């Protein structure tokens, strides 16, 4: 159960990857396969209908293989469909963990700054951007912008107060994230959110794993290559805080909402960690890889 | 010229001040003035039109000065009308300054700290709340809340990469802000965004005046009383960094959208300056006046 925001044709519509090089059209399947309309227009929305919203794609797909002559209506190969992030435009800000991989923190130069609590900051919707997007390379006001591969996880289901043995339910799936930041404004204003949140420096997807497709978040592997080159490889099993004491903690005055995206914080491996220090440059290309969620893939401007 | 957010019969509604003791239903008076329906549902939406929905607007006002049948119909007096927030979701996280008065940075850390560049962070759009509303203590959370008035900026006009000298041209209005912090919490997490986005903890309101109306913004003044007791009184002419320059700095790398909120930072008074620390309780009382936007009142509610 992959879910997408593709763009086809001025288009925009919610989609399930079928098979792997095909996306579903799920509206004009519905409307042709089941006679109705009562799957919204944005992947946010479904979201927040949880888990009928997912039986319903997943009948859905199975009309879908079964023989009938509409699948042209909304049958697409993935060769022809851009994919934006698979929440193009969030409610609200970008959750972010920060020093959440104890070598990563060691690497910003640490091993006392280890914190004992989770340091969460956020990054503005307008740095939201999809696979195969071009970020801007800002160099007017860095010239040490950053990756960060991270895994991301996106609440299906409101709720306050939540306990750890209860976050799971209130998780929908999970996408990728390239947490991208411009190392010296985020000493500049000392609070993180100005360097990381420069226009297109958040790359999303390329899709929306659901959670029943991820039985075990622990073993996922985040992996960031940049022009080919192996970065980043961390364990998800690793990160000091996990996704249910994120949960338990972010939600203990505050209310998570569906839709509410969270990203849990990048392995060791950035670039600003080098002696010799590399950040990035126009024409970088920046791979991150997260199976079974897949690649994002980005540019740096030119 | 005074926009809000009111409610009446379980509908939100976007609403224009008329003498200070009515409130003006822009949809419903477009329909029995015009007989069309275009002016949206929602503050944010309206800002995002642009100077034809301030003139839209005040030409229904002048509409209704005329002879009514059914002036009732969309004029309704302020005591029967709940406000919310002007903007009661906004799209993203609202914006905040940190450390802008001298004086608050003084008294919170010393003046080795104070920015010189402005300090920003956010607040969740669920620490939204309106004129009025009972404000969560969360006592199970935090012991260490505390109060901070400040004056807000909207942005009407999007831009990235405004110059100084452009910068009002991209600005909705004003309105006030309770940028109710659990002070703990900002140590805990070394980041603010925990401490300052807890449920109910930005009051925002009571309405969202015009640039129009105020434009020499220099000369705003912050009053804050907890329980009626003046304890906050700062004037935006002794800002580290003007409207003007925060909007230059902010758009920058980033761009800013209509409708956007930046809460231009508190000034001196806060509890935590308190030496015995003072700390808001159940059932404080809270009103913070900037005039001409008016007066913001929230209580503290019970655990
Ligand atoms: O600080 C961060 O953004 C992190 O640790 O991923
Ligand atoms: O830091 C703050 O929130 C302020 O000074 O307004
Ligand atoms: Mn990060
Ligand atoms: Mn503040």
């Amino acid at each position: 159960m992959k879910f997408a925001t593709g763009e086809l044709y001025n288009r925009m519509f919610v989609g399930l990857i079928i098979d792997d090089e095909k996306i579903m059209d799920l509206q004009k399947a519905e409307k042709k396969l089941f006679e109705l309309e009562t799957i919204p227009g944005s992947l946010i929305e479904c979201i927040a209908e949880g888990d009928k919203f997912v039986a319903h794609a997943r009948q859905l797909a199975e009309w879908a293989k079964k023989p009938n002559d509409e699948l042209g209506s909304f049958m697409y190969s993935l060769s022809e469909v851009k994919l934006h992030a698979p929440i193009p435009k969030p409610s609200k800000n970008i959750i972010c963990i920060g020093k959440n991989y104890r070598d990563h923190a060691i690497e910003m130069g640490s091993e006392a700054d280890i914190p004992e609590h989770p340091m969460v900051f956020t990054k503005s919707p307008v740095t939201v951007t999809g696979h195969g997007d071009i970020v801007k390379s800002h160099e007017e006001v860095t010239s040490q912008l950053d990756y960060e591969g991270e895994l991301a996880v996106v609440i299906g289901k409101s709720g306050t107060r939540i306990s750890k043995e209860d976050a799971y339910d209130h998780v929908f799936g999970y996408t990728i994230v390239n947490d991208i930041t411009a190392r010296d404004l985020q000493k500049r204003h000392k609070q993180f959110f100005i360097g990381k949140s420069l226009d297109t420096t958040c790359p999303m997807g390329p899709v929306l794993v659901h959670k029943s497709s991820i039985q075990e978040p622990e073993r996922l592997k985040v992996e960031t290559r940049v022009n080919g080159e192996l970065r980043q490889s961390g364990s998800a099993s690793d990160m000091i805080f996990s996704i249910p004491e994120l949960i338990e903690t972010l939600s203990k005055g505050m209310t998570l909402e569906a839709g509410d995206i969270i990203a849990t914080g990048t392995p060791s491996g950035v670039g600003k960690g080098f002696t010799p220090p590399k950040f990035l440059r126009s024409g970088d290309k920046i791979d991150i890889t997260i199976d079974p969620i897949g690649t994002l893939s980005n540019q740096i401007g030119l």
